[PDB]
């Protein structure tokens, strides 16, 4: 007993390219409210969609050890194709080998030629199915509606090539898409069943949480008694809100459920400490392994130069291959990608965000900032040969956030600020960063509070700061102060 269950499609692409519009058009044109997933049936078969644009949540639920997605559809606007963020989607979908279907969206415009997309995307191992072929190219239009049926046909044709094996008789097993709390009904989950069946009444374990399905809502808001092999449902009964990547399984009784939950929490507690020591760049050589890196530069040119330089490294003892690469700060999505791929973070003139910081703290993965290009490559080659491993170089002691700017016309750029980390003192170099990208690098000019010139400010104390031979310090910047460790 075995049948083809369903394909699961995730929509990814650049911002403002039509992900939400394409996602909504199929839902509103095939047959309110949203739960996190839905499904539509065609003549050849039925396919399910996760109504959440990807490249962010696609990896978030993958780093926990679950792969609900088996088809990824890229959307690129005909007008202006392939943005420095479609490449990020390509790398995210290539880290976990999944079929990709490309669908140009904005073809209902004068300047909407698709051939520049076809050959520009061709140099990404996404060559079209007319010259070589590993991915189709169907033109759709979310607003007008043309070409969608061909898109569904292409998705189904790509899917039928894969395994598509499931048994709609075994005890249910699946993954949770999203969870939410409500004063009525308490905690609510949006589990996606993958194999078996989830008839109402079963004893359900989801990660740490456990319970039973006292109520079940379908995707359209109507209660149902049974769940298919790949039909998303919304269950009630768990004792706490689950995460977005846990596994839902059917067990026998509550005692076994509690034993498994305690074992799972113990294992999760134990796993975290291993990455905090075995995941560092100084321990990769010790214990091929194809060392992976994630790079976040500040300017595209430096990123291209660094990728070109890091090309010819690694012959027989460990190899190097970048799995990321983008312009901007270290987004939490990049940290999730590195965690799922067991890579290491490299930050060129960029700082991690709050979410990136908390993900780094939880996963305990290596994360280092670098100032000059050649230090990155020298550290990479030194770690490849595995000779030395220590911090040094620089250590940030004190970060201050500007509040307001009152630059006086008497050749001054005095900016008010409040210290949010560490302490700031006079005779150290400073570093002004806006939008997590550094803009200036130099010393100070004045750090008085009102007129005292304290030359040392404790954390949490408002003061005024002055940058030497620099201006245009807007509101919302940060000043970090560091030491060139010798
Ligand atoms: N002319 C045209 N415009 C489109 C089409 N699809 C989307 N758009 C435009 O895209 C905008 C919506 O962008 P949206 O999908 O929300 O961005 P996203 O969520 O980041 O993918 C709308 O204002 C539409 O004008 C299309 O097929 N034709």
């Amino acid at each position: 007993e075995a049948v083809t269950r369903a394909p699961v499609v995730t929509v990814m692409g650049h911002v403002d390219h039509g992900k939400t519009s394409l996602l909504d058009y199929i839902r509103r044109a095939k047959v309110t409210q949203h739960i996190g997933a839905y499904h539509v049936e065609t003549e050849r078969g039925m396919v399910t969609f996760l109504d959440t644009p990807g490249h962010a949540a696609f990896t978030a639920m993958r780093a926990r050890g679950a792969q609900a997605t088996d088809i990824v559809i890229l959307v690129v606007a005909a007008d202006d194709g392939v943005m420095p963020q479609t490449q990020e989607a390509v790398q995210h979908a290539k880290a976990a080998g999944v079929p990709i279907v490309v669908a140009v969206n904005k073809i209902d415009k004068p300047e909407a030629n698709p051939d520049n997309i076809k050959n520009g995307l061709a140099a990404l191992d996404v060559i079209p199915e007319e010259w070589g072929g590993d991915a189709p190219f169907v033109p759709v239009s979310a607003k007008l509606g043309t070409g969608v049926d061909e898109l569904l046909e292409a998705v189904l044709l790509q899917a039928e090539v894969l395994e598509l094996k499931a048994t709609p008789s075994a005890p249910g097993r699946g993954v949770v898409v999203e969870s939410r709390l409500d004063k009525g009904r308490g905690p609510v989950a949006t589990v996606l069943v993958q194999d078996g069946t989830l008839r109402q009444g079963d004893m359900v374990l989801v990660g740490i949480n456990y319970g039973r399905v006292r109520a079940m809502l379908d995707e359209n808001g109507k209660p149902i008694k049974e769940a298919g092999p790949s039909i998303p449902v919304e269950i009630l009964g768990l004792d706490g809100t689950p995460d977005a990547g846990d596994e839902m399984t059917v067990v026998a009784d509550e005692k076994k459920a509690r034993e498994v939950a305690l074992f799972r929490q113990g294992k999760f507690r134990e796993v975290k400490l291993a990455r905090a020591h075995a995941g560092k760049l100084e321990n990769i050589f010790e214990n091929k392994k194809t060392l992976n890196i994630v790079l976040k530069a500040d300017v595209r040119g430096s990123l291209e130069a660094l990728q070109g330089s890091l090309s010819g490294l690694g012959n027989d003892e460990v190899q190097v291959r970048v799995v990321g690469g983008g312009v901007g700060g270290i987004t939490e999505s990049d940290a999730n990608l590195a965690l799922a791929s067991n890579a290491v973070l490299f930050g060129f003139n960029v700082r991690a965000d709050a979410g990136a910081r908390k993900i780094v703290e939880a996963e305990g993965l290596d994360m280092r900032y670098y100032n000059v290009i050649y230090d990155i490559i020298e550290d990479v080659k030194k770690a490849l040969t595995g000779m030395l491993g220590s911090d040094l170089r620089e250590n940030i002691l004190g970060i201050a956030e500007v509040r307001d700017v009152f630059r006086s016309p008497k050749f001054g750029a005095i900016a008010g600020c409040m210290v949010t980390e560490g302490m700031v003192h006079r005779n150290r170099p400073i570093r002004v960063l806006r939008d997590d990208v550094v803009i200036f690098e130099g010393e100070l000019e004045s750090l008085r509070r009102f007129k005292d010139d304290v030359a040392e400010v404790r954390a949490g104390m408002e003061c005024g700061i002055g940058v030497k031979s620099y201006n245009d310090v807007k509101v919302g910047d940060k000043i970090e102060v560091f030491e060139k460790v010798e």
